[PDB]
């Protein structure tokens, strides 16, 4: 259920571009647009290494109750451009590639902390 939503709101598994064309079309797609989310960070690449992060195989435990991951995943951030708070959202992109903070809950992801993407 929130695991589900997680993965809605979080997870992109394999993308193309990461230019500001596709966080437009993602953050429409799933449904982060009513309002503009101000900054939205998407996952890549495969989700059992996510759903490892709440185990001691791929994280470690950090702030309160909050869990870092031991490897890194490719990720992109969707910024917000220019306070539309409602449809046409535009986004600019900025791809990374690091180490990501989640919440598990019944071990699986449920939360991803953004502000480590600034």
């Amino acid at each position: 259920s929130r695991y589900t939503h997680f993965l809605t709101q979080r997870y992109d598994a394999k993308p193309q571009g990461r230019d500001d064309r596709y966080c437009e079309s993602i953050m429409r797609r799933r449904g982060l647009t009513s309002p503009c989310k101000d900054i939205n960070t998407f996952i890549h690449g495969n989700k059992r290494s996510i759903k490892a992060i709440c185990e001691n195989k791929n994280g470690n435990p950090h702030r309160e109750n909050l869990r870092i991951s031991k490897s890194s995943f490719q990720v992109t951030t969707c910024k917000l451009h220019g306070g539309s708070p409602w449809p046409p959202c535009q986004y600019r992109a900025t791809a990374g590639f690091r180490n990501v903070v989640v919440a598990c809950e019944n071990g699986l992801p449920v939360h991803l902390d953004q502000s480590i993407f600034r």
